[PDB]
């Protein structure tokens, strides 16, 4: 999946090392180690036979590209595609190119030939497709650094997650590159027999959940970290899910990063894996007004509410492996008519009702699609304040459509969600050139929309 064979069309033979000192080419032959070679950071390609990075003496012409010891910032190991297939050292033109079979040697020249033009065995999407991804550990004592390679580990070098020197056949890999020394390392996340023991799934729902909490990364490298496990940050959707992960929760005390986010300019407070915001649960001073604040982590030390924790913080972290004709005046979409109302202004329960003496309900909202139709076609100008059906009114923090159909679909006015803690009812206005969403107190008179069916 991340190793591949260097290859040429034209020639048809792959890129093999025999040695540091030589670096040739040969037939094809994926069960033969020598010819592997793999990414190892943004520019850096290495043997996984001899744990070095492919590198040049000097950013000059006929100068053979060989192996060197794998380094972070000697700036001659570094690599880049070009045009397509082209492959050469970044900041000047020079490509890695087939050899002169004088000295037999890949070498570095400057024609972008068909000789200098390069390609992953068995694909046609050049090198940088199966390009290097910094994945981040679980578990161990390194608190979730990304992994190192190549790294030493009993004085042999690994070019991958490896299960040696462990009876449990578990995936792991040094934070460092000398691990012998350093004795950093976590478990990388790939599947394994072991692998899923750290994971929780819910036996109602069959939601999976993993609970990092000795890792220490900002909001944004914890992110990446359950997307790299086909997950996504921890999304709280149901009053059933709080109080799961409440139980799973109450024994730690450090903050966990879930995937409660401002980070959209033009948008309130919204779910990372897209989910709809329909469920709070605010720690007292959450959302803080503070204008650098835009990320919210779990505190499980305060019964498993929440609070916005700087995005830079290093906190631990939690994943989510989920899964026709209408009355005179009203105007149609998906079935369904719809009005916006100021003849009088009414509070929000007088408004629900002459939705219903009209024989529908205060409008409902499943798709952005529906959303744009509301504002482009039924006469709403930017500066209204428009009452429509989302509240919470059984149940605080909890909101559910008027018409009882479920909350698909969130979106949400920036600054909004407003203050829940400062009032005991929560219902929700239409507002701004974008038609987003607002919630407030219940008992203020505004417009209104509404909807039925035919």
């Amino acid at each position: 999946t991340r190793q591949f064979l260097i290859y040429n069309e034209d020639h048809k033979r792959c890129v093999d090392a025999v040695s540091p000192s030589a670096v040739q080419t040969a037939a094809c032959n994926q069960d033969a180690e020598s010819q592997k070679f793999r990414w190892v950071s943004e520019s850096q390609i290495m043997s996984v036979a001899f744990k070095l990075c492919l590198g040049v003496p000097s950013k000059t012409d006929w100068v053979a590209i060989t192996l060197y010891a794998c380094d972070s910032k000697s700036e001659f190991q570094k690599w880049e595609c070009k045009n397509d297939t082209l492959l050469g050292i970044k900041g000047e033109d020079l490509f890695f190119n087939y050899g002169n079979r004088q000295e037999k040697n890949i070498m570095l020249y400057k024609g972008s030939g068909l000789w200098s033009r390069w390609k992953i065995y068995g694909t046609t999407d050049n090198l940088c497709s199966r390009g290097y991804e910094a994945m981040y550990t679980l578990l161990g004592n390194a608190n979730g650094a990304t992994c190192a390679f190549p790294f030493k580990f009993e004085n042999k070098w690994y070019a991958d997650c490896t299960s040696a020197g462990r009876s449990d056949g578990w995936l792991w890999c040094g934070t460092t590159t000398d691990y012998d020394t350093d004795k950093l390392f976590g478990y990388c996340p790939l599947k394994f027999e072991g692998s899923e023991s750290l994971w929780n799934k819910d036996p109602l729902t069959s939601v999976s959940y993993q609970i990092n909490s000795k890792s220490a990364l900002t909001w944004h490298q914890a992110r990446k970290s359950c997307q790299q496990q086909n997950a996504e940050l921890l999304s709280i959707t149901e009053i059933h899910e709080q109080t799961y992960l409440t139980g799973l929760t109450s024994s730690l005390t450090s903050g966990l990063w879930i995937g409660l986010n401002s980070l959209s300019f033009n948008s309130g407070w919204q779910w990372s894996d897209r989910s709809p915001f329909r469920y709070l649960n605010w720690l007292p001073g959450s959302p803080s007004a503070e204008p650098g604040k835009s990320c919210v982590s779990l505190n499980p030390g305060k019964n498993a509410k929440w609070e916005n924790l700087e995005c830079v913080q290093k906190l631990g972290y939690i994943c989510k492996k989920g899964n026709t004709h209408c009355p005179s005046q009203w105007w149609p979409y998906a079935g369904h008519c719809y009005k916006i109302h100021r003849d009088e202004k009414k509070i929000q329960r007088d408004a629900l009702t002459t939705c219903r003496k009209e024989g529908g309900d205060l409008t409902s909202i499943h798709t952005i699609e529906e959303l744009d139709f509301i504002i482009s076609q039924l006469g709403y100008e930017p500066n209204d304040e428009l009452w429509i059906g989302l509240n919470d009114i059984k149940i605080q923090m909890y909101f559910e459509w008027s018409d009882g159909t479920p909350v698909t679909f969130t979106k949400w006015l920036r600054g909004e969600p407003s203050h829940e803690n400062n009032r005991q009812e929560d219902c929700v206005v239409m507002k701004g050139k974008d038609g987003y969403w607002a919630d407030r107190g219940c008992e203020w008179p505004l417009g209104y929309i509404c909807k039925m069916k035919s």
